[PDB]
């Protein structure tokens, strides 16, 4: 059945500690890899008193994530703080901040209306004057429907509630891409936020975190799908 066979993908991420993921599905994002695209557009979101997520820089101070992460500073853009290419120092003692923190000037809750689980936050220059995009690259934007089923691709984010302060690349297989994107893959809570790159390193999409999959009782990963309409959205914003 289509049960045993969801199953059987699932198990391959959730069948055996995560500790024990063999590094090909769940690798540790080194500080030399992070510097390099498409790692290095990916940051820690922290929304003082209420979340973590990761957020992907786009350009032009602005970082994309989850309308559920972004909601919860209720518009007040001083408790949303972004830490871009934050790593472990070797001790696993500290957060190195390799290019600081930024603070959020604006957060636009729902600029794509309340079904698309995507916000989009305008970050201050910090103390230097320096914006985002001064210190690191901006993603590469593309559309999900070069995307197909049986497809691999990278989820690169901060999987909090395993590791609370590395970047991780997940490996996902995409089972549709229609209804979003929806992916075996191994993925925790504070992957909310985590990039979608293809192959190519285009960025794609949007993590959310696990819907219902067959029936109640089963689950899977699913995405925000990057649509023509939506691309072209996000060029003109950062024009």
């Amino acid at each position: 059945s289509d049960l045993k066979d969801h199953r059987d993908k699932w198990n391959k991420y959730y069948g055996v500690s995560p500790d024990q993921l063999s590094k090909d599905l769940f690798d540790k994002v080194s500080p030399e890899q992070i510097k390099n695209s498409p790692y290095q557009s990916v940051g820690a979101l922290f929304v003082k008193g209420e979340a973590v997520a990761t957020g992907v820089f786009i350009g032009k101070n602005t970082v994309v994530t989850n309308h559920h992460i972004a909601k919860e500073a209720k518009n007040n853009p001083s408790k949303i703080i972004f830490s871009p290419g934050a790593h472990a120092d070797e001790s696993n003692t500290g957060t190195v901040l390799p290019h600081g923190t930024f603070e959020a000037s604006e957060i636009i809750d729902a600029p794509f209306g309340t079904g698309v689980d995507i916000s989009v936050i305008i970050f201050k220059p910090n103390a230097e004057g320096k914006s985002i995009g001064d210190v690191i690259k901006a993603a590469d934007l593309g559309n999900s429907n070069s995307l197909k089923k049986g497809d691999t691709a990278n989820l690169i984010g901060y999987p909090y509630d395993f590791d609370s302060k590395n970047m991780y690349r997940s490996q996902v297989e995409f089972q549709s891409t229609d209804f979003g994107l929806k992916y075996y893959g191994y993925t925790v809570p504070g992957n909310s936020g985590s990039g979608i790159f293809n192959s190519e390193g285009k960025f794609v999409g949007l993590h959310i975190g696990k819907a219902k999959h067959i029936n109640s009782q089963n689950e899977i990963n699913y995405a925000v799908s990057f649509n023509d309409f939506l691309i072209r959205d996000l060029k003109q914003l950062i024009k």
